[PDB]
C-alpha cells in the first residue's frame, strides 16, 4: 500500500517475539517485544503507517567476501526490499558505510555466558584453556568482532574458534543457549550483554554472565543510505530517550518476575 | 478450617482468557483478561472467596485416556485435586458429568462450520459429499468426541474420513485451526464451537464466516470436584448473573463491542 513503511526486523527475544496465539492474529499484532513497542513509538512520532516483516533469511547482515552481496536486514535495506530496520542491529563501521543509522537506542557489549559452576571468569580464562569449547552466532557483529580483532586475547580466541571441531558456531541465539545448557559446562557462548542478561533472568536459571563486557557499542535504527526517513527517525530516538521512554521499555521487557 | 485461596484452573482460549498487553510486567490474576476472567471475578464476588487463576499445564480441556484411564486437562486438575474449580469454555458432557460437578450452563453453543469466505459449502452434508475441501477439528476435546461417537450417518461419515485423512486434519489449538482455514485458499474448513466461530468472524482480517446451522446444542458450565461444597454457591451465582443480564453484557463486551469487522 502507498505510504506504508516496510519495517524489516528479526525474531530475537525479548526484542521481537511471536505472541501467544499468534496463529489467529494478523499483521503487526502477531508480534510483541521491545522493538515492536519501539516501532510503534517511532511511527507515532514521525507520523507514518508501517508493516512489520521478519527478514527472510533470518540474519542480521554481513557481506559475502566472494560476491560482495549483503545478506540479512542490511541486505533488505541495501537492495530496496525494506524502508527501515528496527531490531537489535549493531552499529558497526562496515555497515555504516552502506546504510544510515540513528544514534543508538540501546547500549551493549559482547559478553560471556556459561552454565552455572563453569570455572571461567573472563575471556582471558577461555583463551588459556581447551577443555571448555566456546563460540558465537555463525553470522553477525559478534563473530566479525573476533575475526577482525588484533587484540591478543581475542586474536587467540578467533584462531581457536575458526578451526575447532565440531563447529563452535551456532545458527541462532536460542541454539547457542541450548548448547550451553546441554554441554555440562563444557561450552561457553559469546553473545551481546542485553540477550545474556535477559536469559539469565529466565527459567531454568542455569546460565550466567561472567566478566565485564569485551567491548562497548550500540544498536541503531537503520535506513537505506540517504533515505529522507533517516532524519525524523533519529530525532524520534533522541526524543524517546530524553523522555525516559527507552528506559521504561527496557524495564518492561527485562522485568524480573523472579523465575530465578 | 480457615478460608483458603481458591485455585481456579482455566485455559488460554480467546476471548475467554487472553494475555493482557503488558503481561510481561504484571503478576497473578492481573496478567489475564477476557470473558472468563470477568466471570471469575463476578463469581468470586457473589460467593465471597479469594482465588488464584492458573493456566492448565497441558493446555487441554479434558479427556480420559482409554489405555490408562487417566483424565488429562482441566477435568484432570479437578479429578486429581490439583484445582478447586474450573472457569473456562468447558463443555458439559455425559462422560465428564460422571466424574465432576457442573453448574447450570453460563453460555449456550453448538458445533459449527468455519470456512474461508467464498468456500462453496453451506452444511455438514455438503462437506461429507465431497473431497476437494478437507475438514477437521481440534485433536482433543468435546468436538472431536462428538464425531468419534456419533451414530448418525452423516457425522459417522465425516468421522470416517477425518480419522484417516493425510496429512492430518486435526489441529492442536483453535488458533491453528483458524490459520489453516485462512491459509488454505478455501480448501480447508474447520469444525468448532459456534462461540469461537462467531468471535473469529469479528476479528481481522475478516476473511472467515460461520455457515449452516449448528450440528448440536449444548452448554458451558463451571466445574468443581465431585461433591465439592463450592458447587452449590457457584451454581446459584451463575443463575443470578444470567437473570440480571450480566452474562449477556459480558458476551457483547468480548464478542461485539470491540469487533474489528465493522458495525
Ligand atoms: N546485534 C548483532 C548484529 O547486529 O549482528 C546480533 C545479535 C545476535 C547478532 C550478533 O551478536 O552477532
Ligand atoms: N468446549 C470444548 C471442550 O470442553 O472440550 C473445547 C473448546 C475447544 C474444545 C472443543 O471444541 O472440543
Ligand atoms: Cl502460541
Ligand atoms: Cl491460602
Ligand atoms: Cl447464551
Amino acid at each position: 500500500a502507498n505510504k506504508t513503511v516496510v519495517v524489516t526486523t528479526i525474531l530475537e527475544s525479548p526484542y521481537v517475539m511471536m505472541k501467544k496465539n499468534h496463529e489467529m492474529l494478523e499483521g503487526n499484532e502477531r508480534y510483541e517485544g521491545y522493538c515492536v513497542d519501539l516501532a510503534a513509538e517511532i511511527a507515532k512520532h514521525c507520523g507514518f503507517k508501517y508493516k512489520l516483516t521478519i527478514v527472510g533469511d533470518g540474519k542480521y547482515g554481513a557481506r559475502d567476501a566472494d560476491t560482495k552481496i549483503w545478506n540479512g536486514m542490511v541486505g533488505e535495506l541495501v537492495y530496496g526490499k525494506a524502508d527501515i530496520a528496527i531490531a537489535p542491529l549493531t552499529i558497526t563501521l562496515v555497515r555504516e558505510e552502506v546504510i544510515d543509522f540513528s544514534k543508538p537506542f540501546m547500549s551493549l557489549g559482547i559478553s560471556i555466558m556459561i552454565k552455572k559452576g563453569t570455572p571461567i571468569e573472563s575471556a582471558e580464562d577461555l583463551s588459556k584453556q581447551t577443555e571448555i569449547a566456546y563460540g558465537t552466532l555463525d553470522s553477525g557483529s559478534t563473530k566479525e568482532f573476533f575475526r577482525r580483532s588484533k587484540i591478543a586475547v581475542f586474536d587467540k580466541m578467533w584462531t581457536y574458534m575458526r578451526s575447532a571441531e565440531p563447529s563452535v558456531f551456532v545458527r541462532t541465539t536460542a541454539e547457542g543457549v541450548a548448547r550451553v545448557r546441554k554441554s555440562k559446562g563444557k561450552y561457553a557462548y559469546l553473545l551481546e550483554s542485553t540477550m545474556n542478561e535477559y536469559i539469565e533472568q529466565r527459567k531454568p536459571c542455569d546460565t550466567m554472565k561472567v566478566g565485564g563486557n569485551l567491548d562497548s557499542k550500540g544498536y541503531g535504527i537503520a535506513t537505506p543510505k540517504g533515505s529522507s526517513l533517516g532524519n525524523a527517525v533519529n530525532l524520534a530516538v533522541l526524543k524517546l530517550n530524553e523522555q525516559g521512554l527507552l528506559d521504561k521499555l527496557k524495564n518492561k521487557w527485562w522485568y524480573d518476575k523472579g523465575e530465578c
